[PDB]
């Protein structure tokens, strides 16, 4: 058979996708092109990074998805992100356009695939997983910028999101590293609004040693912009040096202190993977805080997808058998 592996990560405010050597990261927003013509958007000739999607012959709804969405329409809206997003039109359409974008990267008309993705650890076994897998596991006709692709799904594999990250750094040639099978690892995710720690022991998540700090990069940059008496500004030009080190000094002390309280002796931990939009900002200081324990992957935004892709490859073999 001719089967491809689609890895998708429907996260916070961005959707990440990868197929073969092709990948994308686009805000979790969707639009629609309607005849209520604008003055410039969609009228001028600029070649924008946005595509048109027609699903199953429904010409009455031309969906708009891409990084330049708002440059071509005024219909752009954020997609549902609640725990019940699986039943909201917004998210369902986002899933179809994301699948469509990956399908467009395959030259042939008929695109057979397996889909590897993830979901919040807390819904990974509930009725949510059943509805998400139902959205994913089906055939569909998608026309991307006028090009029809017939998409057949031969299999779906869903894991807890932090697992994609762990797998990015603990798996090669279809096998997890020996150390990972009986080790203790934590995923330290510096998000925009929260900082999440997920701990795994012998490949299984330990809820008793996982936690969330309700402070993120937005809070960081805000707390800095204040002492300097506008975060958007600090974000642009990180190389206020004094303030930075002060805010970050406290952030790191708080995070590691919580680690020692909840996870344990930092020496019982085999690795702490630092991920999230804030990883690049704090990895350096963390590395000097404790030696030989923190690790970071390049392009942290794609870590989950690279991890899901490996599981997708294994699912692809199971199917080709």
């Amino acid at each position: 058979s001719n089967v491809y592996v689609m890895a998708l990560d429907f996260g916070n405010g961005f959707v990440k996708g990868k197929i073969n050597d092709e990948k994308f990261v686009i805000p979790s927003r969707i639009g629609r092109k309607t005849n209520e013509n604008n003055q410039l958007k969609g009228f001028v000739d600029n070649k924008l990074d946005v595509s048109e999607f027609i699903i199953n012959g429904n010409n009455d709804e031309v969906l708009l998805f891409g990084n330049d969405l708002d440059k071509t329409t005024n219909t752009g809206k954020d997609t549902a992100s609640t725990n019940d997003r699986y039943d909201i039109k917004s998210f369902k359409d986002l899933v179809e356009c994301s699948i469509g974008l990956l399908a467009r990267e395959v030259p042939e008309e008929v695109v057979n695939v397996v889909i590897a993705t993830g979901m919040p650890s807390n819904e990974i076994g509930t009725d949510k997983q059943a509805k998400f897998e139902k959205l994913l596991n089906k055939s569909r006709l998608i026309e991307i910028d006028g090009i029809a692709k017939t998409i057949n799904v031969k299999g779906v594999k869903i894991v807890a999101q932090p697992m994609g990250t762990l797998l990015d750094l603990n798996m090669e040639n279809g096998k997890v590293f020996k150390a990972f099978t009986e080790g203790k690892y934590s995923v330290l995710d510096f998000g925009s609004g929260t900082t999440i720690i997920d701990t795994y022991q012998n490949m299984k998540r330990v809820e008793e040693e996982s936690f969330v700090i309700n402070k993120g990069t937005i809070d960081f940059y805000k707390r800095i912009a204040s002492h300097v008496s506008t975060p958007r500004m600090i974000e642009k030009g990180l190389e206020f040096k004094d303030e930075f080190y002060k805010e970050q000094d406290s952030l790191i002390e708080e995070v590691m202190s919580n680690f020692e309280i909840t996870v344990g002796n930092i020496n019982s931990i085999d690795r702490i993977i630092v991920t999230g939009g804030g990883a690049n900002i704090h990895f350096d200081s963390l590395s000097h805080y404790y030696s030989d324990v923190f690790e970071k992957a390049d392009d942290s935004q794609f870590s989950n997808v690279r991890g899901y892709e490996k599981l997708g490859e294994l699912l692809k073999n199971k199917v080709e058998q």
